[PDB]
Protein backbone atom coordinates (compact mmCIF):
# COMPACT_ATOMS: atom_id res chain seq x y z
CA UNK A 1 0.00 0.00 0.00
CA UNK A 2 1.54 3.79 0.01
CA UNK A 3 1.27 4.38 3.48
CA UNK A 4 0.37 8.14 2.64
CA UNK A 5 -3.21 7.31 2.23
CA UNK A 6 -3.28 4.58 5.30
CA UNK A 7 -5.08 6.77 7.48
CA UNK A 8 -5.17 6.28 11.66
CA UNK A 9 -7.27 7.27 14.12
CA UNK A 10 -5.41 10.05 15.98
CA UNK A 11 -4.05 11.02 12.36
CA UNK A 12 -0.13 10.73 12.88
CA UNK A 13 1.79 10.60 10.09
CA UNK A 14 2.93 6.91 8.98
CA UNK A 15 6.25 6.22 9.69
CA UNK A 16 6.14 4.57 5.84
CA UNK A 17 5.19 7.55 4.04
CA UNK A 18 7.66 9.38 1.90
CA UNK A 19 11.81 9.16 0.94
CA UNK A 20 13.61 7.49 3.44
CA UNK A 21 16.00 9.88 5.75
CA UNK A 22 18.56 9.90 8.79
CA UNK A 23 17.57 11.91 11.16
CA UNK A 24 19.40 14.98 12.12
CA UNK A 25 19.18 12.83 15.76
CA UNK A 26 21.36 10.26 14.05
CA UNK A 27 24.47 12.14 13.84
CA UNK A 28 26.38 12.51 10.72
CA UNK A 29 27.42 8.68 10.13
CA UNK A 30 24.70 6.71 10.43
CA UNK A 31 24.33 2.98 8.88
CA UNK A 32 21.04 1.48 8.37
CA UNK A 33 22.36 -2.20 8.49
CA UNK A 34 20.71 -5.12 6.71
CA UNK A 35 18.99 -8.01 8.81
CA UNK A 36 19.87 -11.42 6.49
CA UNK A 37 18.42 -14.74 6.79
CA UNK A 38 20.99 -15.96 9.68
CA UNK A 39 19.79 -12.51 11.37
CA UNK A 40 16.01 -13.42 11.17
CA UNK A 41 15.90 -16.81 11.57
CA UNK A 42 17.67 -16.64 14.84
CA UNK A 43 15.32 -13.71 15.98
CA UNK A 44 12.33 -16.03 15.65
CA UNK A 45 14.25 -19.22 16.59
CA UNK A 46 14.78 -17.09 20.07
CA UNK A 47 10.91 -15.87 20.29
CA UNK A 48 9.39 -19.41 19.29
CA UNK A 49 11.78 -20.74 22.11
CA UNK A 50 10.19 -18.74 24.55
CA UNK A 51 6.48 -19.57 23.43
CA UNK A 52 7.22 -22.32 23.34
CA UNK A 53 8.94 -22.65 26.79
CA UNK A 54 5.89 -20.36 27.93
CA UNK A 55 3.31 -22.09 26.51
CA UNK A 56 4.27 -25.43 28.98
CA UNK A 57 3.26 -23.87 31.79
CA UNK A 58 6.97 -22.92 32.87
CA UNK A 59 8.15 -20.16 35.17
CA UNK A 60 4.95 -20.50 37.05
CA UNK A 61 3.13 -18.81 34.24
CA UNK A 62 0.18 -20.87 32.98
CA UNK A 63 -0.66 -23.36 30.66
CA UNK A 64 -1.26 -21.55 26.93
CA UNK A 65 -4.08 -23.04 25.21
CA UNK A 66 -3.82 -21.07 21.24
CA UNK A 67 0.39 -19.86 21.08
CA UNK A 68 1.22 -20.25 17.50
CA UNK A 69 4.23 -20.18 15.59
CA UNK A 70 5.36 -16.88 14.56
CA UNK A 71 6.91 -15.71 10.95
CA UNK A 72 8.69 -13.30 9.65
CA UNK A 73 6.88 -10.47 7.73
CA UNK A 74 8.78 -8.45 5.52
CA UNK A 75 6.49 -5.85 5.42
CA UNK A 76 6.45 -5.26 9.32
CA UNK A 77 10.17 -5.77 9.12
CA UNK A 78 10.27 -2.69 6.35
CA UNK A 79 8.48 -0.41 8.36
CA UNK A 80 10.89 -0.97 11.59
CA UNK A 81 13.45 -0.50 9.62
CA UNK A 82 12.13 2.80 8.30
CA UNK A 83 11.89 3.28 12.21
CA UNK A 84 15.09 2.75 12.82
CA UNK A 85 16.42 5.43 10.47
CA UNK A 86 14.87 8.19 13.13
CA UNK A 87 17.35 7.07 15.80
CA UNK A 88 14.93 7.26 18.17
CA UNK A 89 13.51 4.86 20.58
CA UNK A 90 9.77 5.93 20.94
CA UNK A 91 7.40 8.17 18.42
CA UNK A 92 3.61 8.97 17.58
CA UNK A 93 4.49 7.75 14.18
CA UNK A 94 1.35 5.42 12.66
CA UNK A 95 2.69 2.03 11.56
CA UNK A 96 -0.55 -0.09 10.80
CA UNK A 97 -0.58 -2.13 7.59
CA UNK A 98 -3.65 -3.59 6.14
CA UNK A 99 -3.31 -6.92 7.56
CA UNK A 100 -2.25 -5.48 10.86
CA UNK A 101 -4.12 -3.01 12.05
CA UNK A 102 -2.26 -2.32 15.59
CA UNK A 103 0.57 -3.92 15.33
CA UNK A 104 3.42 -3.68 18.45
CA UNK A 105 6.18 -2.54 18.80
CA UNK A 106 9.48 -3.27 20.66
CA UNK A 107 13.38 -0.99 20.81
CA UNK A 108 16.18 -2.27 21.90
CA UNK A 109 18.79 0.60 22.51
CA UNK A 110 22.63 0.06 23.00
CA UNK A 111 25.52 2.49 23.64
CA UNK A 112 29.32 1.78 23.81
CA UNK A 113 32.49 2.41 23.33
CA UNK A 114 32.94 -0.28 20.49
CA UNK A 115 29.64 -1.27 18.03
CA UNK A 116 29.05 -5.03 18.49
CA UNK A 117 28.16 -7.10 15.68
CA UNK A 118 24.53 -7.62 14.33
CA UNK A 119 24.52 -10.92 16.38
CA UNK A 120 25.49 -9.39 19.37
CA UNK A 121 23.41 -6.58 19.38
CA UNK A 122 20.43 -9.46 18.61
CA UNK A 123 21.67 -11.30 21.52
CA UNK A 124 21.58 -8.82 23.56
CA UNK A 125 18.18 -7.67 23.11
CA UNK A 126 17.27 -11.56 23.74
CA UNK A 127 19.43 -11.48 27.01
CA UNK A 128 17.30 -8.20 27.71
CA UNK A 129 13.77 -9.99 27.14
CA UNK A 130 14.88 -13.31 28.95
CA UNK A 131 15.81 -11.32 31.97
CA UNK A 132 12.35 -10.36 32.35
CA UNK A 133 11.12 -13.64 33.13
CA UNK A 134 11.72 -12.22 37.10
CA UNK A 135 8.96 -9.83 36.31
CA UNK A 136 6.46 -11.68 34.66
CA UNK A 137 3.58 -13.16 36.55
CA UNK A 138 0.42 -14.90 36.55
CA UNK A 139 -1.41 -11.84 37.05
CA UNK A 140 0.69 -10.36 34.27
CA UNK A 141 -0.44 -12.86 32.08
CA UNK A 142 -4.09 -12.91 33.16
CA UNK A 143 -4.79 -9.00 33.34
CA UNK A 144 -1.87 -7.05 31.12
CA UNK A 145 -0.47 -4.25 32.94
CA UNK A 146 2.81 -2.81 31.83
CA UNK A 147 9.91 -4.27 36.78
CA UNK A 148 9.77 -3.58 32.60
CA UNK A 149 7.56 -6.82 31.12
CA UNK A 150 6.69 -5.14 27.52
CA UNK A 151 9.58 -6.73 25.40
CA UNK A 152 9.07 -10.84 26.87
CA UNK A 153 5.33 -9.82 27.08
CA UNK A 154 4.68 -9.05 23.78
CA UNK A 155 6.91 -11.77 22.32
CA UNK A 156 4.19 -14.26 24.43
CA UNK A 157 1.46 -12.86 23.55
CA UNK A 158 -1.16 -15.35 21.85
CA UNK A 159 -2.40 -12.72 19.12
CA UNK A 160 1.06 -12.47 17.92
CA UNK A 161 1.49 -14.04 14.48
CA UNK A 162 4.46 -12.46 13.12
CA UNK A 163 7.40 -10.32 13.71
CA UNK A 164 9.77 -8.14 11.61
CA UNK A 165 12.95 -6.09 12.47
CA UNK A 166 15.29 -3.46 11.13
CA UNK A 167 18.52 -2.04 12.71
CA UNK A 168 20.59 1.32 12.34
CA UNK A 169 23.73 1.90 13.79
CA UNK A 170 25.65 5.62 14.63
CA UNK A 171 27.80 7.40 16.19
CA UNK A 172 26.83 10.22 18.87
CA UNK A 173 28.53 11.73 21.83
CA UNK A 174 31.38 9.78 21.76
CA UNK A 175 29.34 5.88 21.87
CA UNK A 176 28.71 3.88 19.19
CA UNK A 177 24.46 3.64 19.31
CA UNK A 178 21.90 1.09 17.57
CA UNK A 179 18.45 0.82 17.64
CA UNK A 180 17.00 -2.36 16.80
CA UNK A 181 12.81 -2.11 16.54
CA UNK A 182 10.73 -5.28 16.40
CA UNK A 183 7.02 -4.62 15.14
CA UNK A 184 4.78 -7.62 15.90
CA UNK A 185 1.51 -8.39 13.92
CA UNK A 186 -0.30 -7.41 17.20
CA UNK A 187 0.03 -5.97 20.63
CA UNK A 188 -1.26 -6.65 24.05
CA UNK A 189 -4.04 -4.96 25.55
CA UNK A 190 -4.17 -3.30 28.80
CA UNK A 191 -6.75 -5.06 31.21
CA UNK A 192 -6.87 -7.88 28.78
CA UNK A 193 -5.06 -11.27 28.91
CA UNK A 194 -1.66 -11.79 27.52
CA UNK A 195 -2.50 -15.57 26.37
CA UNK A 196 -5.12 -17.87 26.92
CA UNK A 197 -5.07 -20.39 29.61
CA UNK A 198 -5.18 -24.09 29.08
CA UNK A 199 -5.31 -27.28 30.71
CA UNK A 200 -3.15 -28.76 28.08
CA UNK A 201 -0.17 -26.82 26.19
CA UNK A 202 -2.27 -26.28 22.67
CA UNK A 203 -5.73 -27.98 23.78
CA UNK A 204 -7.19 -25.47 21.42
CA UNK A 205 -5.08 -25.42 18.46
CA UNK A 206 -6.70 -26.98 14.96
CA UNK A 207 -3.16 -28.62 14.59
CA UNK A 208 -0.15 -27.99 16.65
CA UNK A 209 3.53 -27.54 15.54
CA UNK A 210 5.76 -30.64 15.19
CA UNK A 211 9.07 -28.35 16.15
CA UNK A 212 7.06 -26.24 18.76
CA UNK A 213 5.36 -28.91 19.95
CA UNK A 214 3.45 -26.77 22.43
CA UNK A 215 2.30 -24.10 19.92
CA UNK A 216 -0.23 -24.00 17.20
CA UNK A 217 1.35 -24.22 13.56
CA UNK A 218 1.79 -22.15 11.10
CA UNK A 219 -1.47 -22.32 9.53
CA UNK A 220 -3.20 -21.96 12.75
CA UNK A 221 -6.23 -19.17 11.79
CA UNK A 222 -5.47 -16.69 14.34
CA UNK A 223 -6.74 -13.04 14.36
CA UNK A 224 -3.82 -11.12 14.91
CA UNK A 225 -6.53 -7.90 14.53
CA UNK A 226 -8.55 -9.39 17.33
CA UNK A 227 -7.58 -9.01 21.12
CA UNK A 228 -8.19 -11.47 24.30
C1 LIG B 1 15.28 -9.59 19.21
C2 LIG B 1 14.47 -9.79 20.49
C3 LIG B 1 13.08 -10.31 20.18
C4 LIG B 1 12.07 -9.95 21.27
C5 LIG B 1 12.53 -10.37 22.66
C6 LIG B 1 12.84 -11.87 22.72
C7 LIG B 1 12.08 -12.53 23.87
C8 LIG B 1 13.01 -13.28 24.80
C9 LIG B 1 13.54 -14.55 24.16
C10 LIG B 1 14.15 -15.47 25.22
C11 LIG B 1 14.57 -16.81 24.62
C12 LIG B 1 14.76 -17.85 25.72
C13 LIG B 1 13.58 -18.80 25.77
C14 LIG B 1 13.98 -20.17 26.31
C15 LIG B 1 13.42 -20.38 27.71
C16 LIG B 1 14.33 -21.30 28.49
O1 LIG B 1 14.88 -22.27 27.92
O2 LIG B 1 14.54 -21.11 29.71
PR1 LIG C 1 18.32 -9.13 1.00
Amino acid sequence: VNYCRLPCRGDNYHVGCGEPAYAQECGQSPRTRELLKEHRNEILSKINDVRDHVAKGSWGLPVAARMKVVVWDAELAGLAKRHTKGCVGETHACRNTERFWLPGQLNFKYSGDKLPRIKELIDDAVKKGHLQKHNITREIIENYREGDVKELALAISDRVTAVGCGLTTWEDGAKARALLTCNFSSQNTRGRPVYKIGNSPGEKCIEKDETYKNLCSATEPIDPNKSN
